[PDB]
């Protein structure tokens, strides 16, 4: 998932939305993540029993990760399950909220 030289995962910039009706990008944004040398799974486990992880992003830069569930429902159930119950990961009150950025974690605007 990179075409340059070495180490180029964390890169990009913001944008301005235009439309949103016939599409529903499901991307679970995980903030305040730990850093005890854990594996990516440890971050997907909170989504595994929620939905099929079609794509995931483990960003250690600013301690953040983006997990794209298989269906909007799942992802939605996660961020919600955090409202009623406190989601604890590895012993941390990690924040799980749905983000708009990216639709499936890939970056590839069609030629429409």
């Amino acid at each position: 998932g990179s075409s340059g030289s070495s180490g180029k995962k964390p890169e990009g910039k913001p944008d301005q939305k235009f439309d949103q009706k016939q599409e529903l990008g499901r991307v679970i944004h995980l903030s305040n993540l730990p850093h005890s040398g854990y594996s990516d799974s440890a971050v997907l486990k909170l989504a595994e029993p929620y939905g099929k992880i079609k794509n995931y992003i483990l960003m250690r830069m600013k301690s953040q990760a983006f997990i794209e569930m298989e269906t909007r429902e799942d992802a939605m159930a996660m961020v919600d399950h955090c409202l009623k119950k406190a989601l604890w990961f590895q012993g941390r009150c990690v924040k799980v909220d749905l983000s708009e950025k990216y639709k499936k974690l890939v970056s590839g605007p069609s030629s429409g």
